[PDB]
């Protein structure tokens, strides 16, 4: 028993990370197989940063100005591109330690482990979201850049985030493994809005549902209510709208517990409209979005 | 910026996790040079788990009842012994994949990162707390015991936890690596209550630094106290009593944000009379204390 914020283990990620420097930037560098994958904001100066045209200084650069590090030895850089915001170095020699791996792009809602790294060294690992705005809420200081997102299936890595920047507002935005932004971020340094953050109806409901087979159990009404009543409470509260698909995903932990889905949405509704009332559920005293259903079912089943 | 609950990397203890079966039980083995250490509650069957007599359960034990397994390979057990809580086996191979460690036993309020384990797989890692009552509020099934806590200082890795226990609370119990239970606890299935919870004052002071470091303000008042007048206060709402030990901690948290000790008392104080209000402080509606005031400089200055 017990309900935690967990994050996959991290050493299959760290066996990946190298330091890549390019000019005077340092920035992480993810090494699998014969290739380096980093941010392409590593060619950048901090005068270029404001709009920067990567072609054009891609073009100055050649294959022994990106300086990659993995850990005291230094790979040889035989090849260099750009994939949309990704560099991709090809180094002489295939990383020994590259685990199984995958590179998926994933939707919002979902969640995934950030290893957080400073000169391709890991400080730590935790859990997060990407939430529906594309931003996730990160811990990310100056050179944690090229820090990956990864997810885990037995011995299979699947990739999906690397961090590239910081909004003015505090969050994180960054690419897939291929360079592409989640959401409508650009790597320059300009006055870009996250978006309205609503909250991830599936995923609250899941942890209610992990709460119940925790112990907590307060919540939990004499009510039942319907997709489009709940809908109109989800709306009202910025929270994501629920369908069919997501009742769905919600079976297993609907046929684990006995209660039906649209029972515990009654129970998010009053939790909505009454709030906590100075009460707690899994030792939070707001509704937790970060933890899908599959994560709920991996949790509370052990899955190695 | 932002702040994350973070745990430490755990590669390094991953390359340590074996499986231990005695009997019918399989449970969690650490390996450290040739010898695998795991709860003695593995030769226990669920008839003398209600009061065992290790000391008779393990003379009808021998070396090749211990099954170790790494992975895939069968580790050779050459000798048993047992100290405190713990069984020591001594294995013919040292773990290729040791780190530099250390065992070390901590005291309660601080904070350590948790890999959690089945079968001697690493499921999942997560940072917690020991609790002043000498509990941890962790995330552990049937099968996860022999999990261990641990901090890491660059490369040594500082085992302080091994999990044994699941109290009738939902709330967990174990022992550090040389088989000393932390509490009052002992490794049998007997009724055991973990004691008054009380809040680590030091820590949520610490994150009070980390939100001012980060953006969250509006908790920041105009008013001071002394630490008589605020451990009243923390008193009444089961707060750890604030010692001048733990201003001193709070030292280079006080410097780099110019906020005096006592006036981030004063803050917890009004906090603690008035509650949140409806406010969050780090995306949080409750006053977290699983931060020491080394997680928050470490984690707002990115040691790796
Ligand atoms: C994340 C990181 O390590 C890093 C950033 C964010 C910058 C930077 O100045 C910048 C990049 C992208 C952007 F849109 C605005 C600013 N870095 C510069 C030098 C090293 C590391 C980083
Ligand atoms: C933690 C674990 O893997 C485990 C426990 C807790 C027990 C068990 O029955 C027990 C141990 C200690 C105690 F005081 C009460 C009950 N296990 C039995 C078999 C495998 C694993 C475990």
């Amino acid at each position: 028993s017990g309900f935690r914020k967990m994050a996959f283990p991290s050493g299959k990620v760290e066996g990946c990370m190298v330091q890549v420097t390019c000019g005077t930037t340092t920035l992480n560098g993810l090494w699998l197989d014969d290739v380096v994958y980093c941010p392409r904001h590593v060619i950048c100066t901090s005068e270029d940063m404001l709009n920067p045209n990567y072609e054009d200084l891609l073009i100055r650069k050649s294959n022994h100005n990106f300086l990659v590090q993995a850990g005291n030895v230094q790979l040889r850089v035989i090849g260099h591109s750009m994939q949309n915001c990704v560099l991709k170095l090809k180094v002489d020699t295939a990383n020994p330690k590259t685990p199984k791996y995958k590179f998926v792009r994933i939707q919002p809602g979902q969640t995934f482990s950030v290893l957080a790294c400073y000169n391709g060294s890991p400080s730590g690992v935790y859990q997060c979201a990407m939430r529906p705005n594309f931003t996730i809420k990160g811990s990310f200081l100056n050179g944690s850049c090229g820090s990956v997102g990864f997810n885990i299936d037995y011995d299979c890595v699947s990739f999906c985030y690397m961090h590239h920047m910081e909004l003015p507002t505090g969050v994180h935005a960054g690419t897939d493994l291929e360079g592409n932004f989640y959401g409508p971020f650009v790597d320059r340094q300009t006055a870009q809005a996250a978006g309205t953050d609503t909250t991830i109806t599936v995923n609250v409901l899941a942890w209610l549902y992990a709460a119940v087979i925790n112990g907590d159990r307060w919540f939990l009404n004499r009510f039942t209510t319907t997709l489009n009543d709940f809908n109109l409470v989800a709306m009202k509260y910025n929270y994501e709208p629920l369908t069919q698909d997501h009742v769905d995903i919600l079976g297993p932990l609907s046929a684990q517990t006995g209660i039906a889905v649209l029972d515990m949405c009654a129970s998010l509704k009053e939790l909505l409209q009454n709030g906590m009332n100075g009460r707690t559920i899994l030792g939070s005293a707001l509704l937790e979005d970060e933890f899908t259903p599959f994560d709920v079912v991996r949790q509370c089943s052990g899955v190695t």
